[PDB]
């Protein structure tokens, strides 16, 4: 499913150890929660639970429970600290191991200008407006002002003709996806302001690249990180930064430093972007709706 990427190999046959996805610290599930479910099989000789990993391993005492645990467990709901349902899926293991795997570029074609706007006119913005949704598309001079600096600047190469506004509450956030092709030009950007987040941007192949957007900060997506990656916000109460450059955006990596959560805050986004006339015609037809339109392969596979 995704552990291809993840470097772990799977077996066929019955094993003492197995490894459950979606059951990883990195993906909201705890221990207290898990191992409990995990013992109702059998007894669970090893719960290995690699940290910041969406999965992981179970060793049972004999390769028997295990395969109970395997026919049983297999498809089970669990609620995470996000109070959310999340079901699980075992495979035999013969080996526990796995990839770590540290980004040190940001998905091409991305790019966070930082301070791009100043205190005061971000408290204007915010009070300026009244998952909270609201769509545009047109563009009141509150932001014409703007979006022409914008272009000067250089930040951005094309005037949008058409705005989202998102507002998201400590929790709740937006699910990973990849903006119409056929609906907007290749420039997107996105203003963050009232409280700095964390993005998800991830590539089919498996990279994953945790970006944080800061408050007052322009992200500008475009080519492959606008076409081909997948942007979202994992629906959580804390996001985890570097002690240093914790207001900084950028990737955050780890095992560079000494690492300190930070709570969230009622953050509103400005997304711009616009409309296209012409159909979409990318380098990434495996995404691209306009270039797989017609293709009735294509759509029995929706
Ligand atoms: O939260 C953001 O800044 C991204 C906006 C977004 O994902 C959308 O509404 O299409
Ligand atoms: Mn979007
Ligand atoms: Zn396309």
């Amino acid at each position: 499913t995704l552990l291809r990427h993840e470097g772990i190999e799977t077996v066929s046959y019955a094993t003492q150890s197995l490894v459950v996805a979606n059951g990883g610290l990195g993906n909201g599930v705890s221990r207290n929660q898990l191992l409990p479910v995990l013992e109702k099989c059998g007894l669970v000789d090893a719960l290995l639970m690699p940290p910041n990993k969406p999965y992981s391993f179970a060793r049972y005492r004999t390769t028997e429970e295990s395969k109970r645990a395997y026919v049983t467990l297999n498809g089970k709901e669990v609620v995470d600290d996000l109070g959310q349902k999340i079901t699980l899926y075992l495979n035999f293991v013969e080996k526990v191991q796995w990839k770590e795997l540290r980004p040190q570029a940001l998905p091409p074609g991305l790019m966070v200008v930082e301070e791009i706007i100043s205190s005061e006119e971000e408290k204007m913005l915010l009070e300026s407006v009244d998952r909270r949704v609201k769509h545009f598309g047109g563009l009141p001079d509150i932001c014409e002002s703007f979006l022409e600096k914008w272009l000067r600047k250089g930040y951005i190469k094309h005037k949008p003709d058409q705005m989202t506004i998102n507002q998201y509450e400590p929790g709740q956030g937006i699910p990973a996806h990849i903006d119409t092709h056929s609906a907007f030009e290749d420039e997107i950007v996105s203003l963050s302001l009232g409280s700095e987040i964390v993005m998800d941007f991830k590539h089919p192949d498996g990279i994953a690249v945790p970006v944080m957007l800061p408050r007052r900060s322009l992200l500008v997506m475009t080519g492959e990180s606008r076409y081909l990656w997948t942007h979202g916000i994992t629906c959580r109460k804390f996001d985890t930064v570097q002690a240093s450059e914790s207001l900084k955006s950028g990737i955050i990596t780890s095992d560079v430093g000494d690492l300190t959560l930070s709570k969230r805050g009622l953050r509103t986004s400005f997304t711009f972007r616009k409309v296209r006339q012409t159909p979409c015609n990318c380098s990434y037809p495996l995404v691209c709706d306009s270039q797989r339109k017609e293709n009735l392969y294509f759509q029995g596979l929706e």
